[PDB]
């Protein structure tokens, strides 16, 4: 596409920055350094690697409006979102250092006399491949149970965020990480191959669109290393008669533009039971037309531009298309004229499960809404989709919400809330959304050898 | 494909038992949707209802042992003894499940506070099974079993070469009660398996078998987005310092390597001994091989059959010819016997360095390899020098010596002093090429789970 | 989508909508195409060229709406869409008239007349075609294609299936056979089921190097061969003694064609430092003359970019030249509005490690690079993933036969315009592809050579 | 396997081991080629045809040595060895005499003079070679390989890198320059680094289906240019008119030359009702009159197989077609013995559905399917995902013309014996590959076909 990794402002469409790719003695240096780096690592006390997670913590917040800032400027995200994203991130390093240490305790196992436990050995190094809608937090996200497990962590950012990368990289620096157990490097497709294939990469993580997930994984198992992949959604968020409407409107509307629309796990496809349908179209539609958009340099401004141009275009196609097929446009639907990548808050309603917003993942400010006859067509319409990452329920029938979670195809149920990760519980899906998990003891294990070990076996 | 059919030949004769055509588009379609419409009952029964179908399992394999045991004899050549062997394990295993189990799928709470938050395991679906010759039954339930409590169904396509047991396991399965679909298994071709990858019914896929086969599909189902557990091959080292108990140390490390004619994943292939003990150790391991009884597998006084694949021995021959021109040194065996079986001699190759083919290659068949190291810290450098990592042997008096070098060999298991072996009570897999995913314990359950965060008034 | 899309980048406004192709649909193209060649195979070569001339007059009775239709789904000014209708009924009449005797068998060296060589067809051939020439592309192959008695199954580029259902109409008019001549909107799973089905003989692609690669790459592994002719990055050479007006207007025109958007455009001038300046300026000024807008007005020279995304892809690279060090002498911005207009562009100072250098510019964006002298010119229009085609202005004859024979390309222009022509070979090197179209190779391409030897003992 | 193991397959020892290729050994391999094509793509053809003739002259001088060194690797009865060394040398003057003319430059039907077609160098070939011909394998194509002005970087196959060894010294000696001519023992992955570098042009790989698949879609992924030379399933037609005698003799030395093992073998005889008992009986009298052992000794027709997995494999495809139901008339056993021996063998009453119908049968068995009528006997040899070769047996002259261009093969031989000569085309379609070796076809296989034009105006 071009030599360069290009960084260009999405609000202003003016260039920040240009990154020519790793060429081959940057490539090995990033893997020879990772595996000295690992070498020694992994013989640290989980007590000295806690540590560590703290010393990063710090030295974020001591950089937190400077990390916020970079963030916004390279990829358009209202400040306020971009300042959140930096507390949580940090907030998650401490999270680690506190309950990390006791998931690596050796287990029990029910082998008489206490003589075969079950070891959690750090793996090597972990090749990261990352996207630019949360450029610190899905970095972080992995980084940090990574890094406690005793493996070396080796980053290949979206090409439209390096400025942000090299910040992070900076940052971890500061903190203490020693040289090689946090790195990375400005890889083309073509240097991520050479690393996949690389004896010295031990696994892969990926958090991207379906086919960067399908490319990767390809090459991984090709390898006979494993992956985590955590790619795209379309979470179903349920709407039945008997919810709190206005409670199940304010999720709603946060839950799918947060980020301008830019989340894996949006809130994508509203379907609505039949009786309460036009009652939360009119106040979703409502609530969307009043969110502000512009300059995501100003806190108070709750939409910014999308951050990439081309992505700007292919969301309008599926708009486009929607309509042709004959969705039902009440709200937006059009670039806004400017030289920034502003999209219009949207809402498309009559939308069948044929059509493009029912079945592709629209990353962007686009609302899908279906009208679902009853709670089991409600299931069904959920279910039916190449994702299943996480999805929403509203309903004053708990049992029928705990009976539907259980019949959902997808990584995480919220009822009667807000979707979100968090540190504490498991994030990750099921179909083309990937597999592998993510945060509490999951994103921990997922990168180790688990290891038995047995004496006397005679 | 090699034929038209699957072939199954009685590796002591030399001849053929039976052939079976591949699955045709019909057969492969008709497994996929019957898979499906099984695993759509199967995921709404109660964990107790399918931990009772294993113990019924479990009832049928031992209503058909001397059958089963026969066949596994009959179509690959393992001696009768290990035969039964391998089927008590296997019925003992539906019933370590149906009672250890059921508690593995309870939901896990969480600290967000007041309950409002836990984890549930859930089943995933259709699981595609790719498993070896080796230990035909075994393998197929040693996944099998924790899928199927999972709530999962499970659809095998076998080795080419023991369609005769896939068959009688499929027999078994019936007779307990195992409803339609939800185990199944299929003669598909290499081009059957990956339609079957790419159908949006096959949720995961396992596959127990060679490095170039884990390979092979660990690419498709990447590229599907689907998850694996590849348990791929080994050349597990086995450690023998100054302070063994030597006498021990010799009979685990002859089973270790000998056991079912050499054909075993994580059989102990490299021997890495200190200079102190090497040659008592290599004087009482030669004579201990040398004693070993081969022959008829239908004769139980015999300790090593035929191997299971005429080809495979002949790459085993060119792996000790290769060998010995590097500089090896042929103790024992090294030839094939002559006749229409498929016998090769107990094999002990000494002088072994790591440039050679006989450490750096898993030779899957009675063939011993023996290296010299100068002390415990050259040991372990020798033991991780392998694209392999499944599982290790360390024999020493040293407790804590045993402990460390336990942390830093590059393997899912490590042994000291004693037998290596799988058990359901312990997790089983290894890390490089040797593939990734972990079996039994809990870990073969979890492996085919959604784990899916459900929480409540998040807000 | 789940539907291939058609809009008019002129104005911004969704034309129409079509899904993909189901299971049912490819089969039922694939089981057409096999039925079809099962009898087409069999037929007289001149048949074959009667049904070539009959095509030709279908497509010139329906020349306007044809026309139209390019224009309306991918933007290209109205007088070169009428210009690309007029090439490829001349590509049916040319083949009919000398694509026949290609197919004569050939004698050999073997005694007594015993051996001869058979241009035999080869089966359903699979094409995997782009936008930029809607109709021209598809001809290009399809024609002898189809003379040398293959079937033609063709999947064509998801934003023009309005153009690609008017071709399908006007070639059953002429009277070609069903399943001879035929196509599917497949996604991309639809073409590797296809790819791998024995129905589908062999393979062609025009297309980017990502394309060539995947479908490439997924004909070897079914052992079916490829002609890939993807892009270029085509250089322009201008040396000191040339005449230089007459290296500008063929410049001019060897970049803007079709908006710049032709695999073998020209793409990167290489400049003696002698004349490098009255080059620049007059190319510079000559571009910025071009008339720009409706694409439906038959006096404007550029229309507005096929596809959004490609305008924006263009202007990541213009952006990143500059960054680069380039100096921008005309254009770099998207024009204002409702459709898809990229200004015409001219980069100078361009050096070989730049973006400009190294990529396809896939739209109106000149650039610009100074040469020490002739060795210096040749080594840079060499330093390339691309070799396409390349051109060569220079009075000294010579000198320019040595260099066309030093080009690592697969056509070189010296002193003209460079563009494709049913009488000669056409296709690259490197990343641009291989196999070769039009003249005899594109015919031969797609045959089994057999040889048929009697009474050998 | 660490290294590459020769084993002499009449006795069961070892001859050699070799270590794979390091990295270092794969980059002077590649830097060695690139910088001998830069120097030879410079010469003239005369230069090149009179190399040609030195390589002729080399190989004669070493004639004894070469044939000895073919039949201890890899098992073929002297005689057959020697007349491999001969044909081999023959193909190197038949180049270097009609081969210059086949580079001459095309004139077009563009007016005047103005534009011609060139036969330029492409660049380094990446050969990947079988073991069943270790010297014709590699000069069928080397050497219109080399006299197009390329290099050639050979990977032979494992067994036979002893000759691999010996075919350079004497290229070598022959004054081929350096790089030029050279081979790499590289292992799969090194064959895959290769085809990803640059410095390769173009790839050639005779072998198998599977070896075909895996190396065509690694050629395809680099956007580089195959000819893939694979198995076969070669049908053998008898109809009732036939010269019976002839059919026996052409039948016996087709399926057994090489102790079975040649891609274009006869290997599935196709009778009609009338002849089939005749045909059969006179084929399995024959067969079992064939003598086999050492191979050093001339009287001894059938030497042992090559490789001890394949004949493995070749047991387990006959222990597969008698189960399903075909009928062993003669052999179908190992031969009992350190060396790797197995019987002469004919399977009969063979139907399409069958391992022997459907598979390539790599060694010494024919296997034998009766046709009601002369439709019949067409379908069945077209029911093949094999298409390399093909021969009819027929006293009518226009039936077996017919049959010929209805046949899917890219070889046909009327009444007579199979064969490769470099006065005629060779390769096949379907599952047998694409592209074409010898006479002008492998010459211009791997050229960059140039239009050059001047004054298009
Ligand atoms: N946790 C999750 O499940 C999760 C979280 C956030 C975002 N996402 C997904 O991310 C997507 C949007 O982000 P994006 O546009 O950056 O995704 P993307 O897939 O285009 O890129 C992600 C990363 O992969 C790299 N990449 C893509 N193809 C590659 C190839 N073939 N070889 C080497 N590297 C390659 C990119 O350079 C980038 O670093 C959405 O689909 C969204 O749902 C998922
Ligand atoms: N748990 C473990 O880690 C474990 C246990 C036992 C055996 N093994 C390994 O198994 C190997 C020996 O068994 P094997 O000879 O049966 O192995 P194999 O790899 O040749 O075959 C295993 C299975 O994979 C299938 N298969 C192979 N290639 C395929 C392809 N390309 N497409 C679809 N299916 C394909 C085969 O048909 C068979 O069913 C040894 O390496 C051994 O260590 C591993
Ligand atoms: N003769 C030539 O050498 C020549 C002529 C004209 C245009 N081109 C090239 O065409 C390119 C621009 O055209 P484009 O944007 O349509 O090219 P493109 O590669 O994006 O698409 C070309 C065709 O390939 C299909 N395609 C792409 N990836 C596929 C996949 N993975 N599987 C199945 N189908 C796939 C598309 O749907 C389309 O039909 C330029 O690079 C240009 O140089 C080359
Ligand atoms: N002209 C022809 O059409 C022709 C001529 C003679 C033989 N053959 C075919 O050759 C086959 C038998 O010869 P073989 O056993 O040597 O075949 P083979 O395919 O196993 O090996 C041929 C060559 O390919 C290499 N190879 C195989 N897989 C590879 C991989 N994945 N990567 C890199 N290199 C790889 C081998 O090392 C060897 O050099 C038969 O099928 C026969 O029909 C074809």
């Amino acid at each position: 596409t071009a030599t360069q990794a290009l960084s260009v402002n999405p609000a202003t469409g003016q260039t920040l920055a240009a990154m020519p790719w790793a060429n081959a003695q940057e490539i090995e240096h990033a893997l020879s350094l990772a595996a000295s780096g690992f070498k020694k690592w992994k013989m640290t006390s989980v007590a000295q690697r806690a540590q560590t997670l703290r010393d990063i913590g710090q030295a974020l917040r001591a950089h937190a409006e400077e990390m916020a800032q970079c963030i916004t400027r390279e990829m358009g995200k209202p400040i306020k979102q971009a300042r959140a994203e930096v507390t949580k991130s940090a907030a998650l390093c401490d999270w680690y250092a506190e309950h990390g240490p006791a998931m690596l305790n050796p287990e029990p196992t029910l082998v008489e006399n206490q003589q075969a436990v079950i070891e959690y050995r750090p793996l090597g190094v972990i090749l990261a491949i990352m996207p630019w809608n949360f450029p610190l937090w899905q970095v972080l996200r992995g980084a940090v149970p990574i890094l406690l497990a005793g493996n070396s962590y080796l980053l290949k950012h979206a090409p439209n965020v390096t400025g942000c990368a090299q910040m992070i990289a900076r940052i971890l620096a500061e903190a203490g990480t020693p040289a090689g157990v946090y790195g990375w490097v400005n890889a083309n497709n073509e240097g991520v191959s050479q690393m996949i294939n690389d004896p010295r990469i031990a696994a892969v993580t990926v958090t991207g669109s379906v086919r960067a997930g399908a490319a990767i994984g390809a090459q991984a198992g090709a390898a006979l290393k494993k992956c985590v992949l955590e790619l795209g959604g379309s979470d179903p968020f349920i709407v039945l008669n008997d919810a709190d409407l206005e409670l199940a409107v304010k999720a709603a509307v946060a839950g799918r533009y947060q980020n301008t629309g830019q989340v894996c796990a949006a809130a994508k496809r509203f379907i609505v039971e039949e009786g309460i349908a036009q009652a939360f179209t009119d106040r979703f539609v409502a609530a969307a037309a009043a969110l502000k958009m512009g300059d995501p340099l100003v806190e108070e401004n709750d939409l910014g531009p999308m951050a990439r141009f081309d992505l700007r275009d292919e969301l309008h196609q599926q708009v486009q298309a929607s309509v042709a097929e004959g969705a039902r446009l009440l709200l937006g639907g059009e670039k806004i004229a400017g030289e920034g990548n502003y999209y219009a808050a949207t809402v498309l309603a009559d939308v069948t499960p044929d059509m493009t917003a029912f079945r592709q993942e629209l990353f962007g400010p686009v609302a899908a809404i279906t009208v679902a006859k009853d709670a089991a067509h409600a299931l069904a319409l959920a279910n039916d989709s190449e994702f299943g990452l996480s999805a929403t329920i509203f309903t004053a029938d708990d049992t029928l919400a705990a009976e539907m979670a259980a019949r959902l195809e997808c990584g995480g149920v919220f009822i009667n809330g807000y979707s979100a990760s968090d540190a504490r519980v498991a994030f990750g899906g099921v179909k083309k959304s990937g597999f592998g998990r993510e945060l509490s003891h999951f994103g921990l294990h997922e990168f180790c050898n688990v290891q038995t070990v047995w004496k006397n076996r005679v």
